[PDB]
């Protein structure tokens, strides 16, 4: 246990009567509404989401990294880290891995994660960066770059992370590179997207009969002028082109200025192409900042099309849910626990949408009961809900602040060497 | 017919002929020192056609206001001889795209008076983004994609009736664009709004010739400010690929959020062989519907850039219908029309100055600076001189609003239709 | 008088008293034990008004087209009777804002049919955007900011008449947008349009009351495609401060560039005392005139945090006049401006419910995390409650939308008006 | 000299003749338009703009940085570069440093620009990552953050950046923070710019007679959320507050989406605010693009505010330019070279527009002709101009030809050693 289970407790305790008002008042007002709050308290703590390797870490941008104290020195002290946001809020089970930076023996992985009592999700390639020892340069591509050399490097490399993947119990790919170009002309559209479509084809031969391979879209960044693997349209061409097996990974804070994003999501789902999701929240780029952080209603938007793709029946649809962040200003733990409770309490609100009232609001035309009833879901305070399931399965009622209580920032900081060089 | 007398258009010409043989002369000079016969460059330009919409020729107005100019045009007939003004001289716009039911009238006449003014016809576009008068079921709610089944029925019936009506005056396409959507979050169900539109559509394509294009128009928002139904090329792609080989994608310049690489798109949807058309204009803010390369001229260069990749390998069975679509609001419409289309046909020009072989050796290696230079050193070349020598020796004008202006032609039929006023916009 | 029939109201507000009383108690023993007076939230938001646009009574349309709705008012007094709905359902919006010359007529019968109605008049609004019938100079090529003199001219007379009918109404401001700018580069030297625009301003700045305020609102774009004279916050900031003391800026919200930090705009504003208003509405591409909170909830309670904490802090005369500008397209403007209305108070209130104490630790701290956090416990909580007991309390419906349904007002005034 | 002068001189007889028959004619078409090339090739071979010490090394983003051969290292070898491209454009004399990034005696620095034919433009501070050994972290800002001593350090080192000015030649200091925060409520927005008012009040006490303060705004980036100098607006607050020393600075790629930029500059000279222009291309966010290589026409906009003001002179209008920008997949040397081309080419079509002409379309509101009168300007190729104002001044007719032929970028890479071979 990495946080001590009678810190825990008491904290639990500290907080059990508090709880018991809420949920019971909350429980009663959803009974009104004809809502049984035992129902969605047993889907909320079935719901979880991967939790990035990468995120444990303090993150930084090109100007400046300015890391906290007992800093991860590798993955399996990240793993350690992991392990404490899913013991308290039991909704993180599974780690998404990046190769590269995450490779290790298998074994040794995989061991760690089952002693923790974590899994793992989706693999995630690098060739957006150079490793030590590299034959080509991925500075002016990888999967689509002209020669024929540097992207035959790249294939291995994603072939190396499904080997790895399969080893650790993992299921899926998923692959995000930044080719593209920063200057008009640079590069001829057509041909670096058929150079990348027949990388990716040789990588898709690679896949296990029950894996996943998914393609992730971003507008710009690396890329400053043009992304091959710029928005969903490039995307869904991508999925569709490689096979059953092939599917689109939306991040939410890779599209252009007021995309309506949750349209971008039911349309992968009608066309079965909705792979998984990268949560985060943002403002003006890809800022990867704390999902819900700042637009809490655009995240439960989603998760209303998520929802009601259950309710219209959709069938073998279970897209993959990784949050992908970067914690700058916070400690990493503390921003990814919070993060994941945002994911669930949207989640739960879409679960409280009276979809009956919905459909019959929709056929109607009228608009504003339409989106109210969103609404009336959407402004219930669902943290009872959310802090009651952590407390059935083994987690806080307060995450953050028995995390804090526990003392383990101090702790890991004795333990870990901060970097010199 | 000349709408404009052909002793002004010559008056005009000769006034400028000799700054334009100096002009021509030195570009031609140059071309050659850069391995270019500048005869096949002007060669090609005259070949170049853009259409013009018939709704472009009157003036428009935003939701706030609308101020009409003097002679707006009351109807088709007024429009088309106002358009014959822009082909005649620029010599660029030898088609005219209808609108229904603005432009309902006998297509017997409308052909008739097409031919006597040199006009053509391009695409039909079809109207269930409004109202018109006696209408069954309204489109509110949407059209081909409205929950109620009569009305869709009813958008159907009205695109099949446009497609009656181009067979008759010799078009070869119907361009779809509705306002189709929702203002606020759970209005619509994306999802079905969407099957309910690809159902209608797919009756409406049953409905075209053999030789006849269907195409669908993409756009981000407005009228709807929450979601539309085909916001983007990602749907309209979907729609193409499902309805049929004869229905394709048109990009309008203006229908994209910020920042878009429209480029891409284009280069995206030529490789699927879905790239149906475009529609010209350029803005700043959101669909402004200004005078196309007024703002951003190198983007206009980029997308031709596109075009001209694609027109010299060889793209077999690659006819994009081009139409300039776009709104005067401070400017006499004819004028307007008239430079955009010029604007156009020198996008073009300086797509073809590029060093094809160059730049992709360029690309080839990943010298990304030489790779953009070689696109500059296109695009920097002044092809004025082309441009107005294509015009003059096709009957058109060496500069053709000044010879606009000077022919008097808006004072002309501002004594010969009525008077408009001007007023508020939809906003109230 | 009563639009709607007093024993509906009482009907349908027993119909949902039983259900209130628990959701409210609960709400009030969660707030007690965050050491808040739930009695001291409800009595400062029935203390909370915002005015209620004329034009917004009507339906909307765009440049594209217009479906109006049965019963459309067919001039300013029809909507004044409109208006009075949403007051005595909502009793948060007693003052109405007009818009001259669309409502242009005796303001004699306009306060008198307003003192009748139970509504009061806001801010004025001048209109040199479009041509009114027998008008001189056409505002084609710009008003205020227009190169010939005598158009300008014509402009500030314009307002000057905006603020005599306001005097005899009981207006004590009047807000000034233009759509003054360029569609192309060139077509206007921004300096010199600008220089104009001022000298225009002084005008009216010299004929306002000492009473009054003058409101100046910016916006990026629409109806010019180009530039805009005042197109954004900065612009309006050098107007304020050149024109004077009673001169202050009105932010709306759906005029600002895409991503803009909106919020951190009002707070810059109030820091140096110009400030003088809102606009709200909401909206996701351009200006959407949108419902209020429909789109983007957060934005808002965040715009109403700095103006919560503006009196936190101790800032002095911070008294922004608050006015709904929206366009409804495909609902009964009725239930929009009521659920709008209804949406403000709901971010005010929450913003209420923020522990400044806790919030200014983790300020100083540099505790991001729990800082934020601290916004959200106050923006998670649930105030419908609070606003229905308000609504309830003040003579108005626990329900407003299912109130005005119930009444058939709609079908009423569809029959009492042409089609 | 950097690049030998008989390459110099070869790679210019190469292409006089050519040179000669595009001069000749540009110069007669311009003749026939009432204007004469003479004088407008004499003010080009004058206009200026300052190369940043920082640009000459290969840039990169939050994902990774491929650097090329002959990376300088250290502000003698960033200066050598430099040099090279003052000798072949002969549009930037002077270099603007970057502290602690570019410390060294002065003496000595001063010496070593002297011997190369460099000047020294603003000094730019640095408090927005942390230097080692530092006793304050700027994680949580700098000269607005919450704690005294840390404004503290922020302020003396500023002021040490204006010491090291005073003793090279500078006569500016430019002051761009990443402050700001990626949360709401973690910062109080009036609080925060009370603190950096009060802060640069400090910074403006040291400044000498002569000298200029800079501050410029920025949308975002590090802050994602909230930063305190965001735009103009509060630029303009910081700048009149600050007194007559403070002016603006107006980075292109610092704006959101869509905004007016020209209009920006505009407004700042007719309230004498406009201290000087940061130039960079873009598309997405601040890209820090090759100056013109996405947008050359907003570019030519922007010199038309400037020289609709040089033509008349205003009041507090002397701009200081500067070029900002980041070479990601191009050699640096050879995008500056080209993107201080692009800077005099929008300058020399600025000063072609027929201001009487302009003037008179726009009093009679003929918007279609005032905007034709921008694009006559801007559609003339002054590449002749450009070509001939360097030859007369001792710099190459294509300079980037002429690099390349010297072999200089093979040269660098013989006498610095990369990381790897
Ligand atoms: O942290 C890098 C990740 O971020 C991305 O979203 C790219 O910004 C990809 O998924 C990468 O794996
Ligand atoms: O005038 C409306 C036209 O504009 C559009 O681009 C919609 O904005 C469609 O093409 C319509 O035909
Ligand atoms: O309805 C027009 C109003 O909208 C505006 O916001 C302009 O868009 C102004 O405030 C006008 O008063
Ligand atoms: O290289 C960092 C420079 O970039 C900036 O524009 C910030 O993006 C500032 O001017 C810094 O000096
Ligand atoms: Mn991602
Ligand atoms: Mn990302
Ligand atoms: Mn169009
Ligand atoms: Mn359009
Ligand atoms: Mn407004
Ligand atoms: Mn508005
Ligand atoms: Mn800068
Ligand atoms: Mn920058």
């Amino acid at each position: 246990f990495r946080i001590a289970q009678d810190v825990v407790a008491r904290e639990n305790d500290r907080r059990a009567s508090a709880l018991k008002e809420d949920y019971e008042a909350l429980g009663a007002n959803l009974a009104r509404r004809g809502v049984d709050i035992e129902a969605v308290t047993a889907k909320v703590e079935k719901f979880f989401v991967a939790v990035p390797s990468w995120g444990v870490g303090t993150g930084g941008t090109r100007f400046a990294r300015f890391p906290g104290t007992g800093e991860p020195r590798g993955i399996f002290d990240k793993l350690d880290d992991c392990a404490v946001i899913q013991q308290l809020t039991r909704a993180t089970p599974n780690v998404s891995l990046h190769i590269p930076w995450d490779k290790a023996d298998p074994k040794e992985l995989k061991a760690r994660g089952d002693a923790l009592g974590l899994g793992f999700d989706a693999m995630n390639s690098n060739t957006f960066s150079d490793a030590p020892g590299q034959a080509h340069s991925y500075k002016y591509g990888s999967l689509s770059h002209t020669n024929a050399a540097t992207r035959a490097q790249a294939v291995e490399h994603n072939l190396e992370c499904i080997e790895i993947g399969k080893a650790i119990g993992s299921k899926a790919l998923t692959v995000w590179i930044g080719d593209g170009s920063n200057f008009p002309g640079q590069s001829n559209f057509t041909r670096a997207f058929e150079r990348y479509l027949s990388a990716m084809a040789e990588i898709y031969k690679g896949l296990p009969d029950d894996w996943k391979l998914f393609s992730e879209h971003k507008m710009y960044e690396p890329a400053f002028y043009s992304t091959v693997v710029q928005d969903w349209g490039t995307n869904y061409l991508i999925a569709q082109t490689l096979g059953p097996k092939a599917q689109c990974l939306v991040d939410l804070g890779h599209h252009a200025p007021n995309t309506n994003i949750e349209m971008i999501v039911a349309r992968l789902i009608q066309f079965g192409k909705l792979g998984g999701f990268h949560f985060n929240d943002s403002k003006y780029g890809d800022d990867d900042l704390d999902a819900g952080a700042i637009e809490p209603y655009r995240l439960f938007l989603v998760f209303n099309e998520l929802v009601d793709a259950e309710a219209r029946g959709v069938k073998g649809f279970h897209p993959a849910h990784m949050i992908n962040q970067s914690h700058n200003v916070t400690d990493p733990i503390e921003s990814l626990i919070n993060s994941a409770n945002e994911i669930r309490r949207a989640y739960a609100q879409a679960l409280l949408v009276d979809r009956a009232a919905l459909s019959g609001y929709q056929e109607d035309n009228d608009a504003l009961m339409a989106t109210e009833t969103l609404k009336r879901a959407y402004r219930t305070d669902v943290e009872p809900i959310l802090a009651e399931a952590r407390r059935r399965t083994g987690g806080a009622v307060d995450p953050v602040a028995t995390y804090r209580a526990s003392g383990y920032r101090a702790r890991v900081a004795a333990e870990r060497p901060a970097s010199v060089a």
